[PDB]
């Protein structure tokens, strides 16, 4: 029964988070083991086969610049590669790939299979044991049970999820997995308040039925871009294009002709085609995307055209298309409804605010999209492995990484759609980029031992470089009457009438970094031009910067105040009912979370310090 | 509901027979349609990573000669090469690869998914339909239902198949599979009469945790064989050795201590390694082999140590043994119960006697084995799609095929153990020989259109070679008194006394052809080796086949002579009531195939042919 070796952590559940969770347990010289289902299903695509995005890249991103995977095993499996807004401000720029599905699952499944410290088994959980609000071990299905000190949950859409198609239905955790019907139970009976979401999925068409001869292509960028702060162009496979094609009015009336075969007739917007024709019923034209699952395969998937109608529905809008009249269809389109948790009863750092030691993480947290549950699934196992081993824990705030909007997002919404991360979402974009998240996230990882020695040594010379590019900027002058100066003043808007500075020269908008290396002074450039476009965003956007700097720099106060859960607002003098109903109901970590919420006014804030004060359970609120 | 186009032939399961089903129903020219549960499974291997082997080779190069894809995914998937009985006559070798995995998995998947003529479909069977003992049409989970004109079941052990370890048990198809449970009933109702199995599996290891510093490895063969008949040595991958233990006093103590914990305490042999050690408790050692499942994945499969005690028993069996002192494992082993169908009502072309159009192949005919289903399924398709193209069907005999044989005894020989083909099992060894399937085989692939044009350009030129080299050796003469011939005495014992000849030289046991070849006469070789092999092998072994071949021509009426499936034996006078219940019972399709039942005697025989000449169901019998 009892396993005669106690671990530190156990993951449960090897998909998107679970494998990051793992990998940051193991690499912080902590004894972890991962149970799963069952494997070579690790790194499975079960969606659109692409990775990144615009705010899906940045945490991809956020997730390589600590030590992650993802973004490791993308290199060596993605066909196709683009940059998005790259006409615009770098701070807004995102990379996209097309991957391939099986050089991505054998990338993960062998990156995970050889990581010292870790170990894999192939069984699903049953039950979980707690006494006096503490989690110690899990039960597995054979009957042999585990111990451990702490314990993390990836479960995502498998707690008890039914497939749906058209007005019928059938237990499944995805297209061609059994369900995990019984965990549900035992979660549930624990005091914890759960819900249930559904999301659909398209068919797949068959790339030898259709006629691409008189298909439009399109193309990724030339110069291939890359994810990780380590690799190179030359890691990638060999490159395909992607397929578009539009609708017509032939399919929209099919689709009003059989609405009826519908369980509906819900998001803010039209995730179905249905919707997208019903919410918007004068435009009759639609894009659709048209693109190969692998270099090795001819199943194409189509983007843009999910739906929930039955089989024949499905046939008829697939053969009332351009380059489709004669179409194979070998997977069919379906839908899925799954349980999930409120993220209300859980700390920051993704641990429950009940129990000690249980943590969440994926899908189970409300969320929805590939990124959005590696940076969870890391978090989690980054605090979890922290925890077992006797030390205070780790959570991001809203001002270094979008994984700190994500949580604080996720714990004071409230809201019902599956959360997608977007750029606009969070309020310091300006500074939260992409180039630079190793440059703020890389001496934590090191800190808390989750970055090797390459890593290290290349952000060192890294920041080397920058400091010195710094330093030499910083070090020239120019006059009017400089030998040189005709030039500069030729190409150069508004002549030099005083003594100029490169530092100062190049605060011109229209002036780039690669001209001003080009010039008798300023001498070449370094070679390294990762490092050398920092400076120029530097100078940039240093205004911006500097006051978003002090800014956050004064609300440090208020985040650091912390709000034990134990804490009974009831037992406060001088707060409308509503307010307590609704501070009972979140019950936030800080002060500065709790005035986020939606429904408390500076107010509410100032008489809770002044009760605060009253008890003595602050030291001080300076 | 009905799919609004008719197919030819329907395959109901993609594995190990679905796939060559398919291949061969597509290449003849058919509309193909193959229902699976789920993709990415395709290809993939449940036991022992390896293929090939003492009897399972000639299936392998059987299906390849006619064909198939399993000889074509093996050659670009196996990580060792040997030849087994290598200095044993050419007539017994076999060869064996360790194969990684993924890589069978995937050219599997692509070969399989780039075939005209044949679609792939994702879903489940839940029903077939049958009027007037015909089957048209099956059903599947959501509601959509084919229409075809023939229909092939290659469920394998997925028909309500229950794991087992220790004492417990639960409901799966494999390792992380579900099973197919409604689909068992529903055959069940069916006029058949249905059994159940039983086979487990060892666990898996770690090879992070074994200490290979102190374990013998073990090496293949540095000229590394073929098994295509097409493909050549560039186009395998990297090779990796085995590591080789044993056994000690330990863990027999251990198994005989907690033997108390087992479902049992079967087959004549041991399975299990339990049965081991209490069949032959004299013994004190034992083999077991450790082996990579691929070169990019560090899981061990260990092979001889399968068992069905409880996990603990299974910790203590690894951690007891050299080498395998700290030890992880990563996936435990495990037995399972599946359905099965006795092959005693089912015509010789693996049709069922009683249905019209039905096809059985793959575990459902009670054998196990990734060759032996792949030949059933190849067969099966060949038959449906040659039956719904209305044309005479095919079934090989025991004198031209491993397949002839293994359809003959399922069909006859009423045991209760898994079918497993060995070399002594067939009759005709000296001609069914490995190198020759092609010349025996690739004629009729051609003649029913299974075969290509590579295929039959480099059989007419590989057959044009045999011929001109066994011209060219039959155009010589020597005589004792010959120039040369002092040499020929010198290394030749029984130095020529009269008029000599190559064809008569080489008769001479000792002498090779190799030899015969590096001389003053007899010309150097052809380059194609593989071409020369075959007259050496005829003019040794021209007098067995000579025999063999006229035994054989003289029970080909016996052959011929057909008994239909509605004789009622009742209505014969002059046999026993025990040889009439015995034959009523196995319903022979012939009465040469009757002869080989147990319990019927050549009185039996002689009486039957005197009641067919009486009724006229004879033509003639001559
Ligand atoms: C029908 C469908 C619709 C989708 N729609 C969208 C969409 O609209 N938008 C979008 O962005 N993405 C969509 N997706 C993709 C989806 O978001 C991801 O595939 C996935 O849910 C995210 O990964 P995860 O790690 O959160 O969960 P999963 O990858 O589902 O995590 C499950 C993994 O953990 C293992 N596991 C789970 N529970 C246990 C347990 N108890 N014991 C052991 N192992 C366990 C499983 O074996 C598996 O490996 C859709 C997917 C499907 C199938
Ligand atoms: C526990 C265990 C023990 C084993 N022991 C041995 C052993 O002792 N000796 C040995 O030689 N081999 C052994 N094997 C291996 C086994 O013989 C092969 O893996 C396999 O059973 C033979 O392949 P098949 O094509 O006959 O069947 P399978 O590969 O089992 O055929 C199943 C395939 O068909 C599909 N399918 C099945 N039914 C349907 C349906 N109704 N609708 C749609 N698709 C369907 C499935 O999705 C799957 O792809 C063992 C395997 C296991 C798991």
């Amino acid at each position: 029964m009892f396993y005669p070796d106690p671990f530190d952590v156990i993951i449960i559940g090897g998909g998107h988070a679970g494998t990051e969770a793992a990998m940051a347990a193991a690499r912080m010289g902590q004894q972890t083991l991962l149970l799963t289902h069952n494997i070579d299903t690790l790194g499975q695509m079960s969606c659109n086969p692409a990775i990144g995005g615009i705010g899906k890249g940045h945490l991809v991103k956020e997730v390589d610049a600590l030590g992650g995977l993802m973004a490791k095993a993308i290199d060596q499996a993605g066909i196709q590669f683009r940059i998005l807004n790259a006409s615009k401000g770098p701070a807004v720029r995102a990379t996209r790939a097309q991957a391939d599905r099986v050089l991505y699952r054998q990338a993960v499944r062998t990156a995970l299979e050889n990581q010292p410290n870790l170990m894999i088994f192939q069984q699903a959980v049953e039950d979980l044991i707690v006494e006096n609000d503490r989690v110690v071990g899990a039960v597995t299905q054979m009957g042999l049970k585990f111990r451990a000190k702490a314990v993390v949950l990836t479960v995502g859409t498998f707690l008890d999820g039914k497939i749906h198609i058209g007005l019928d239905n059938y237990s499944g955790g995805r297209a061609g997995d059994p369900p995990s019907i019984p965990l549900s139970r035992r979660l549930r009976e624990l005091p914890l308040r759960v819900g249930r979401l559904k999301t659909g999925t398209p068919p797949r068409i068959d790339a030898r039925t259709i006629d691409f001869s008189v298909l439009a292509q399109q193309h990724g960028d030339n110069p291939m871009p890359v994810f990780s702060f380590m690799g190179n162009a030359s890691q990638h496979p060999q490159q395909v294009p992607c397929y578009i094609t539009h609708t017509n009015e032939k399919t929209h009336d099919v689709i009003r002709s059989n609405l009826d075969r519908s369980p509906m007739y819900g998001p803010r917007y039209c995730p179905s085609i249905e919707d997208k024709v019903m919410r918007f019923a004068d435009r009759n034209q639609h894009q659709i995307f048209l693109e190969p699952e692998g270099l090795t395969s001819n199943e194409i998937y189509p983007n843009g055209i999910s739906t929930s109608l039955p089989f024949d529905v499905q046939m008829q809008i697939v053969r009332s298309m351009q380059g489709m009249e004669n179409a194979k269809i070998v997977r069919p389109g379906y839908a899925i409804e799954y349980d999930f948790f409120d993220p209300r009863d859980l700390k920051p750092t993704l641990e429950s605010k009940f129990i000690q030691g249980l943590f969440f993480a994926g899908q189970i947290n409300g969320t929805t999209g590939y990124e959005e549950a590696a940076a969870q699934g890391l978090l989690a196992g980054l605090n979890a492995a922290r925890l077992s081993a006797d030390k205070e824990g780790w959570a991001p705030a809203r001002s270094q990484a979008y994984l700190g909007v994500l949580v604080d997002d996720l714990c004071t919404l409230g809201t019902k759609e599956p959360y997608r991360m977007f750029t606009s979402r969070a309020e310091y974009r300006l500074m939260l980029r992409e180039d630079n998240a190793d440059l703020r996230l890389t001496e934590i990882g090191r800190e808390l031992g989750l970055v090797d020695d390459e890593r290290w040594a290349r952000f060192n010379e890294k920041l080397e470089n920058i400091e010195r590019e710094r330093q030499r900027l910083k070090s020239t002058w120019v006059t009017p009457s400089a030998e040189a100066a005709a030039e500069v003043n030729a190409h150069l808007t508004a002549p030099l009438s005083r003594e100029a500075s490169g530092e100062d020269l190049l605060r011109r908008p229209e002036m780039t970094y690669e001209k001003l290396t080009t010039l008798t002074p300023f001498a070449p450039a370094l070679t390294d031009e990762q490092a050398a476009e920092q400076v120029e965003i530097q100078v940039k956007y240093e205004g911006y910067i500097a006051r978003q700097q002090d800014e956050i720099e004064k609300q440090l106060r208020n985040e650091n105040t912390l709000l034990p859960a134990t804490l009974d607002y009831r037992q406060v003098s001088g707060l409308s009912n509503e307010v307590i109903a609704k501070l009972n109901d979140h019950k936030p970590a800080s002060i500065g979370q709790a005035s986020r919420i939606s429904g408390v006014t500076p107010a509410a804030i100032s008489i809770l310090l002044v009760w605060l004060k009253k008890q003595g359970m602050l030291r001080r609120s300076a």
